[PDB]
């Protein structure tokens, strides 16, 4: 067990997924402060699979899991595997993708139905209309299992489109659009706040 490093501390009970833009749109150096928000805000959850449980997968065509759920590790280590997430810059970030991999690999096995479920889907890029077929789809399925989804744009070569179909599904579904990753420290307490206050206390 490790203490709160901060007196900002959401203390619920709460499954939180982050989801990471891998696309070249942002480049290493923007990337490195994305994982620096992620990393800021884990600090502001209390961490731990009877509290806030979190979730880290970078998206690109296809997506890698870093961190899951149910992984039973220190909070500052899965600080640190947050903060050591491999810089991708891919041609292609698939948002439908890695919702099918939300909705299909994340909240497939509901372990834990006393708990919110929420998604940050951080996007700084269009994927191919090709690759959208099911993106609707996809994010209804997650509205039926009251899986959140919190869409953040950065900049302008983020899928607005996307962004405002997501909030159009589910009230809850709050959209967050800066324009680039230095602004997300600026808002990072504002962000936070709001989820934690969409999920039951213990």
């Amino acid at each position: 067990s490790e203490p709160p490093l901060h007196d900002f501390y959401c203390s619920r009970l709460l499954d939180l997924v982050f989801l990471l833009d891998g696309s070249s749109r942002l480049s290493e150096a923007e990337f490195e402060v994305l994982k620096a928000f992620v990393v800021d805000m884990m600090e502001r959850l209390r961490v731990s699979q009877k509290w806030v449980r979190v979730a880290v997968v970078e998206y690109h065509d296809g997506s890698h899991a870093y961190i899951g759920l149910k992984d039973r590790k220190r909070p500052s280590e899965l600080r640190r595997i947050a903060s050591q997430v491999k810089y991708a810059g891919s041609q292609v970030a698939s948002t439908s993708e890695v919702l099918k991999y939300t909705l299909f690999q994340i909240f497939s096995k509901i372990d834990r139905p006393e708990a919110s479920r929420i998604a940050l889907l951080l996007m700084a890029s269009q994927e191919p209309q090709r690759m959208s077929r099911n993106f609707v789809r996809y994010v209804q399925g997650l509205k039926k299992k009251k899986v959140i989804v919190i869409p953040v744009g950065i900049g302008p070569h983020a899928n607005l489109k996307q962004i405002r179909l997501i909030e159009k599904q589910a009230p809850e579904n709050k959209a967050f659009v800066l324009s680039s990753v230095d602004e997300l420290e600026q808002q990072r307490d504002e962000i936070v706040s709001y989820l934690c206050d969409l999920a039951p206390e213990a």
